DNA sequence: AGGCTGGCAGCAGAATAACCGGTGGCAGCAGCTGACCACAACCGATTTTCTGACC
């Protein structure tokens, strides 16, 4: 439990609180089992009607569930240039 | 008897899974307002300046 909590409160940077993670690993576990079934990417009418809410809470769900990217890594291959210097 | 001098050798660094309880936020909305536009009228002089009669 603690472990668990604890990464929950850690594990992000914009933090999401604990309820709101334990729908977006159960979404990730109900999209996994279903994708492996179907042999195919569930779209989110099965996956709504899978977990007993909306499209609109799925669609919610997953647009909470992402992690930002970093400011310093060289988008310029050649290393010359970062993604920083690319912003208006 | 060891020691501290000497190279000698080796190395760091820089550049190019769920429950339960509780508690506070919050949004939605009838329901006092209460200050506020807001038309809309209505008058209070005000000044001009004819209008009308006076002898």
């Amino acid at each position: 439990q603690a472990i668990t909590r604890a990464m929950a409160d850690q594990a992000r940077t914009i933090r999401i609180p604990v309820h709101m993670v334990e729908v977006i690993n159960k979404l990730g576990r109900i999209q996994r089992e279903l994708l492996q079934d179907l042999g195919r990417e569930p779209t989110p009418e099965e996956l709504a009607k899978e977990m007993d809410i909306t499209p609109e809470k799925v669609l919610e769900i997953q647009q909470y569930a992402r992690e930002p990217i970093s400011l310093d890594q060289t988008i310029g291959d050649e290393g010359d240039s970062q993604l920083g210097d690319f912003i208006e």
